[PDB]
């Protein structure tokens, strides 16, 4: 049958019995009940949790194909939100997300590299750091920049300069869109009525988002199929555009106009806020831990010096930078329950059956807070990434980006994005608090499933 959960009332489920301030921490609860692999009722439709290495790692990795599918909720609808990569299924999912990784290899859009436009945004960055004086900041918004600009030279060939109206006004909508998707009430709450839309105005204010984001997205096409140079694809709309010339005749295509601006959409979204925040939080840690900061910065002055950019070679030469960004995201478990998957067809699990279309749940914090592989998880630590030399040590516990069939398509940008901004502000900057450092608050915020740090301020001390 189905995996045991702790007995749900008739209709409700189990729903009034769990934390939706800190869903993550309930789930973890529970476990200390009923184990690794236990059911829950969200108002009708169960849902297995997977908790602990072990039986994410067998499903996810193990039966990989099995739980590969995208669990999908009112919400994905509510926002037409099955679109592209993230909220697809079958074939489409399939198709498009293996184009999308090709298309975002290190060298998948011509002869300008994503290290490249990476390393660019870098030396923006550090500019608009120093434009600050030393003066106290709040980097919420640079730092939200910089990625932005990132998935926006992938795929319009063009970056934006930090005050371009046009770039600022998308830049807001991303903002919104994003504190709106995050709020409980909309996450889970409004998932309970499956017919019903309690929440129209938003959904309505969501949409209109989304609309400016695809029109704009669409003026850039048509500049591309005016501008294409069938040698010369310099981006993921060029990519895209050729994919569709070859899949004339293939009809009816998952490649279409249609298709690109959701997908578009999605990496704006997915590339956007997550690699912001984790940046966000990294600066906040190294305030508050400033040994680390000068142990990374004792390793770039010696392995990088300070003439040229930091370039994704260092890496390997910079075990303990490397375990520091590791450790900030397994600190930080931004995504404490993964996305929703489901499984694609009825099947087998330990002592249990599930039935196809079934929603899983997977807990990347009983993962990332193993406290045997990371002993005292929950604190910050690059030591959890380093042998007894100070060496590098991988951990098969490391899944801040998920397994398996799903894992983040993103996965290498974000690596690049956060080894190459944490690597270039330090080497041109200290950091400098207001309050104490023994003062502030580092644990993460949390809330629908959404995981957001404090306010803070620092200022940017030129090197
Ligand atoms: C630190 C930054 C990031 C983290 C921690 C992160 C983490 C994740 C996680 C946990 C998933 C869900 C996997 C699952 O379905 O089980 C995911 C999916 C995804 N991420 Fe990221 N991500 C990050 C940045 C990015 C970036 C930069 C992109 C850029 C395109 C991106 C694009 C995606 C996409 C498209 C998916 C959907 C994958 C699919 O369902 O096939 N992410 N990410
Ligand atoms: C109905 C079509 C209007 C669509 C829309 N476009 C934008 Cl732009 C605005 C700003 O509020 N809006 C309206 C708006 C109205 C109230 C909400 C909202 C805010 C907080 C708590 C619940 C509500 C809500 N949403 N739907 N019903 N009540 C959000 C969007
Ligand atoms: C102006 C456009 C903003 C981005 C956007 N708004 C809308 Cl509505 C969509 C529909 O998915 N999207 C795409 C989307 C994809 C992933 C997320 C995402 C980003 C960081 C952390 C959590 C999520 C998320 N979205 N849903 N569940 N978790 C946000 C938006
Ligand atoms: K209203």
């Amino acid at each position: 049958k189905l995996p045991p959960g702790p007995t749900p009332l008739p209709v409700i489920g189990n729903i009034l019995q769990i934390g939706i301030k800190d869903i993550s921490k309930s789930l973890t609860n529970l476990s200390k009940v009923y184990g690794p692999v236990f059911t829950l009722y969200f108002g009708l439709k169960p849902i297995v949790v997977l908790h602990g290495y072990e039986a994410v790692k067998e499903a996810l990795i193990d039966l990989g194909e099995e739980f590969s599918g995208r669990g999908i909720f009112p919400l994905a609808e509510r926002a037409n939100r099955g679109f592209g990569i993230v909220f697809s299924n079958g074939k489409k999912w399939k198709e498009i997300r293996r184009f999308s990784l090709m298309t975002l290899r290190n060298f998948g859009m011509g002869k300008r590299s994503i290290e490249d436009r990476v390393q660019e945004e870098a030396r923006c960055l550090v500019e608009e750091l120093r434009k600050t004086k030393a003066s106290p900041c709040d980097p919420t918004f640079i730092l939200g920049c910089a990625p932005c600009n990132v998935i926006c030279s992938i795929i319009f060939h063009k970056r934006f300069d930090y005050k371009d109206q046009q770039f600022l006004n998308l830049m807001e909508k991303l903002n919104e869109n994003i504190k709106i998707l995050s709020s409980p009430w909309i996450q889970i709450c409004n998932n309970f009525s499956p017919i019903i839309d309690y929440f129209p105005g938003t959904h309505n204010k969501l949409l209109k988002n989304v609309a400016f984001m695809k029109s704009y997205i669409l003026e850039k096409v048509k500049e591309h199929q005016e501008s294409m140079d069938m040698n010369n694809p310099q981006d993921f709309i060029d990519c895209f555009l050729m994919k569709m010339e070859k899949e004339k005749h293939n009809q009816p295509s998952e490649f279409t106009i249609e298709s690109l601006e959701n997908t578009a959409v999605d990496l704006f979204g997915a590339g956007t806020e997550t690699t912001s925040t984790t940046l966000r939080y990294a600066l906040l840690l190294l305030l508050k831990h400033p040994e680390v900061t000068a142990k990374v910065q004792e390793e770039i002055e010696r392995v990088i010096g300070r003439n040229r950019s930091p370039c994704m070679q260092d890496r390997s030469h910079m075990p303990y930078t490397d375990a520091v960004v590791h450790e900030v995201q397994r600190y930080l478990d931004l995504l404490p329950t993964s996305l929703p998957h489901a499984v694609t067809c009825d099947i087998k699990f330990r002592n249990y059956l599930i039935p196809k279309g079934t929603t899983i749940l997977i807990s990347l914090t009983s993962v990332l807070h193993d406290n045997k592989e990371f002993p005292n998880p929950e604190m910050f630590d690059p030591h959890h990434f380093l042998d007894e030399g100070g060496n590098f040590k991988k951990s098969k516990y490391f899944m801040p980006f998920s397994a398996g069939k799903r894992i983040c398509v993103g996965e290498a940008l974000a690596g690049m994005e956060l080894f190459l901004f944490l690597t270039s502000i330090l080497q041109n900057f200290n950091l400098k608090s207001l309050v104490d450092p023994k003062n502030l608050d580092t644990t993460p915020v949390v809330n629908g499933f959404a995981s957001v740090p404090p306010f803070y301020q620092l200022c940017f001390i030129p090197i």
